[PDB]
């Protein structure tokens, strides 16, 4: 509930560092206290000012006493407002710092979590949650913190004052009033919360549908599907509006009940006071006093019945953000993991059995050894699952059984960072940042110099194409570089991995989008650049890999045939069939 | 400014076809008027109740007179709240309907706009603006509409009452108070707005950067670049927080000045009233009367100073939404465009000159004719720009000069819908909706039956693969189909286009991710399905298109060679070189 959320948020407000920020909170609390004391004082001055005017005076009738007391009243009101604005000004920095640290922590945690949480994740939910939560925590914190506590202080103070100045039927009346108020408010809020949860869930679903439609604009255009999308959005919007109408009607009923109770209590107290006046026990200033005290007390509470809905939503949103921060990490490093030390880059697969889900096993005891410095190819027909090999090597997931070794070391027992530092990959579908081509190429290593980018662009055979562009390296690619052709994007990917210069390199359909001459050029660069590293090339078109040291042919998640190109042509098996057929 | 935004928004509030809602708005305004009248009346009753009890009495001036008037006071207070909540409950339906129609209009317009918009922007900004704006308009409409107009009514009424009951020094004093109030508020708000616009732009930029970081999770993982993104986000967040601190300081100063003016005016009025009382012109009830009137008047205005920031941001966002709605459409249908009639599907290109930007011309007077029913291929090396042809054919852009005709008809003069209805395309990068495989295949034509999907899945040679999946047609595939292999995605794309059954079909490197046997299979299906349509196949690997009726070879935006496969091999030109090289 909300109480747990606030208890979780409380450590951020009173940090255990920054000795400077801690003092400001104390000062702000002191300002709050002075403001309350002044606003509490001013009605006693008003009551006495009224008392003086009627039934004689002490020096002069009203020339001096009435003027002095009216000016004291006005100056008091102004002083209270001044203190309130001063507390706001002093406090605002602590809040800004607290929310900045919350945002930074959530961002870091989201980058640390496992990919399986990224494979099915809607863009709209994450973006909406972070934007909404930052705005939410600022609004909720200010309204919550600075319009509830002083009212409690004033309620206790008023109880004390009634104690000191009257008989205690007033005390019993007010205590019963507060008890009724709390019980009624709680039961109504309980009824209201289920409908609130339903409304919020429907809103989130509608927004995610809308974003997916907008994100697939090309496909919606190709098939003329505009009307279908419009109807699909319209239905969700109507359902949401209905739920909202029910929610606000219940809010209105709760507000009417609360105002009835409050005004009943005021009626009763004023009546008892006038009855007491009839017997000559009390002056009429007592009447003015009680009236002013009650209205001053109840103004902050009546203010709230029109900011309720927002505060509620804010509290929900903050709970949501903590929920996101709490989800656990599926794949983590072991305790005290040693660093990876790569001296001779052999690769061993030892009886690896794996699948994404327990109901579909994909690899069936695949074992093989890739010798250091050798050039090997991995081929198979479609659906083979060869792209898992690579995804497993980077430890995006762990094997159910068996193990992977690099230089004789179990990759489950080493640090993730050294492992991924030792490996380079060129994937099938490469994504570009929304920035210049020069930034995208320099991204491979921290601080890439002009010489490294020039060398890589030469090795990638894109130098002339860039030279003929008007803006050169500053040509914008757009979103996912959708402004560049496929061969251009694949060349940028090759350049990136060239800039990394990793000891072990993986080509994952690296050449599939290029023309023949470009292909032969980059293939020659790849052969030259492979001098003393382990290179694994996964290719569809066999002619580009026929000179490999060894070829692994996978079918249906297992190793069907293994050996050199000549051995497989002699065996007359699957490889021979594939190659012969393709040649014709 | 805000005034223009509100004037634009007002037609949504007072509709013109339902008529049911129009009566409800009238009823709500009537309730507002009753509530204000009651809250205005009850202080006169209080002043008189005070006047009766002191210095005389009509009958029994101790219990009967005082009880009736205090009870009337309490009942009046309660009745005002009751009317206010009743107006809220009655009005709530109109707001929901208005915001629903606004959202629907923005969605439809966003779908109608030109592609060059989409390819220039970030997903996060548009999603943020639509979510933020709907929440913004609802909150702003409620606060704006129901906490400003009654204060104007009350101020005029109080002016009238002072007129009727006193001499007009009070009137001039209030007039001067209002004039000073408005002038001060305007000039301070003017200073504050420049800082506000900067704050908002900085926030938008930071959020866009964050979303692009999250959207490129794979690449950021591949290069261990987490620290760079964390620092990059952190700096923007600090800049934003600084700007926010300046803004709130200026708001605090404005609030203090306003409260000073208000409390000075009350001081003066009550002082003058006491001075007048000293001469016996006025009873003591007058003091309470004036005090209560002023406090009741100013209580709604003191509250606004703590909802100001929110309303301001809301108004900004509502302006933003209309700005988006107004942007003009680059490519529009001509007036009275006739429908397309496809009787003989020939395609003519007539001297088409085009480029994306006026500083880089890509096609240099390309002209050609594709005869109805022929099988033509378009080939070239990389960067050729052959991928522009299709985008031009669908009229995503217009030619600078020349024209394209189908059956002889200028495509610029026909309706966009009939034109795109006659064309099918299989693009290089195919996008999947976040849903099941069956939904994605059935999407090609509205209401697609089970027989058509079965026939298409057979023709695409994916039936066995789907049969071996546990959930079959109900298999989830992620978003952008990132869960499927490349061959699977390309097969789904082929199936969609087969489901459309268009008379003209374009294969844009359709066979690129498949193995040899799958390729030969689908190539046979295509050949069979091509019987009486025009088919244009753009292919990198020449062997797959050697049997075409004719092949067009493009280089650098021009036609290098044209003719049948044997003619080009005899010519010993570019085609011969490319083919020979690839074969070896
Ligand atoms: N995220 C995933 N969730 C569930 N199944 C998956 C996922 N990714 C891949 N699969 C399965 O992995 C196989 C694809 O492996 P892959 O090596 O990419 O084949 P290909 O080389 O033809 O692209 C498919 O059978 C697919 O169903
Ligand atoms: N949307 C675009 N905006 C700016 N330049 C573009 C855009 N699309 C293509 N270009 C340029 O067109 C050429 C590649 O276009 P394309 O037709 O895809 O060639 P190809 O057929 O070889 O893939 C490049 O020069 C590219 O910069
Ligand atoms: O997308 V292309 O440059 O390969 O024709
Ligand atoms: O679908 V694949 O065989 O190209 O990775
Ligand atoms: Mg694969
Ligand atoms: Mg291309």
């Amino acid at each position: 509930d909300g109480w747990q959320t606030l208890k979780r948020f409380l450590p951020y407000l009173w940090p255990a560092d920054n000795a400077v920020l801690r003092r400001r909170v104390v000062g702000a609390i002191l300002m709050v206290l002075l403001g309350k004391a002044t606003t509490l004082a001013l009605p006693f001055a008003y009551k006495k000012a009224v008392d003086a005017m009627t039934l004689g005076g002490g020096a002069q009738p009203a020339l001096t006493v009435a003027l002095a007391f009216v000016l004291a009243y006005a100056l008091g009101r102004f002083s209270g407002v001044l203190f309130d604005n001063l507390r706001n000004i002093v406090f605002e920095r602590v809040g800004q710092d607290a929310t900045r640290h919350l945002a930074e922590n959530v961002f870091a945690r989201l980058h640390k979590l496992s990919l399986r949480f990224h494979l099915a994740r809607r863009t709209g939910e994450v973006t909406k949650v972070i934007e909404r939560g930052t705005k939410s925590i600022d609004t909720m914190l200010y309204f919550l913190l600075f319009n509830i506590a002083p009212t409690v202080i004033e309620l206790t103070a008023v109880i004390v004052i009634f104690w000191l100045n009257f008989g205690l039927g007033l005390v019993t009346a007010t205590i019963l009033a507060v008890i009724a108020y709390v019980w009624t408010t709680r039961t109504i809020t309980e009824w209201r919360t289920h409908l609130r949860e339903k409304m919020n869930r429907l809103d989130g679903q509608a927004l995610a549908r809308a974003v997916d439609s907008l994100l697939n604009y090309e496909t919606v255009k190709y098939f003329g599907a505009e009307s279908r999308e419009e109807a699909r959005y319209a239905s969700a919007a109507r359902a949401y509006a209905d739920a909202a109408v029910k929610s606000e009607n219940s809010l209105g009923l709760l507000n009417i009940a609360q105002a009835l109770i409050v005004n009943l209590l005021m009626a009763g107290a004023m009546a008892w006071t006038v009855y007491g006046w009839s017997q000559g026990k009390l002056t009429v200033g007592d009447l003015v006093f009680v009236n002013t005290y009650l209205t001053q007390l109840f103004r902050p509470l009546d203010m709230l019945g029109m900011v309720y809905r927002t505060i509620r939503q804010g509290l929900i949103d903050m709970a949501e953000m903590f929920r996101l921060i709490d989800t656990h990490i599926e794949v983590a490093d072991v305790p005290n993991a040693p660093a990876l030390v790569v001296n001779r880059p052999s690769v061993t697969f030892d009886n690896v059995v794996f699948g994404y889900d327990r109901d579909r096993e994909i690899l069936h005891g695949l074992s093989f050894e890739v010798a250091a410095g050798s050039r090997v190819a991995i081929v198979g027909p479609s659906g083979a699952g060869k792209s898992t090999i690579a995804r497993l090597l980077f430890r995006f997931y762990d094997p159910w059984e068996g193990r992977i070794l690099i230089d004789g070391q179990d990759i489950a027992h080493v640090t993730q960072t050294s492992l991924r530092a030792a490996l380079g990959i060129v994937p099938q579908d490469s994504v570009l940042f929304n920035d210049t081509i020069g930034y995208n190429i320099a991204y491979g290593r921290d601080g890439a110099s002009r010489a490294e980018v020039d060398a890589a662009a030469k090795g990638a055979a894109i130098a002339d194409f860039i030279a003929r562009l008007p803006q050169g390296y500053d040509t914008e690619v757009g979103e996912r570089g959708l402004k560049l052709s496929g061969g251009e994007k694949q060349r940028v990917a090759i350049a990136r991995t060239l800039v990394k210069n990793p000891p072990i390199l993986l080509f994952d359909e690296a050449t599939s989008a290029l023309d023949t001459r470009t292909e032969q050029d980059i293939l020659s660069t790849m052969r030259a650049v492979a001098s003393h590293r382990t290179t694994i090339s996964i290719a569809h078109r066999l002619s580009t890999i026929a000179d490999s040291d060894t070829i692994l042919v996978l079918d249906q998640g297992r190793l069907a045939e293994q050996g050199s190109h000549l051995d497989l042509l002699r065996r007359d098996g699957l490889y021979a069939e594939m190659w012969a057929r393709q040649a014709a």
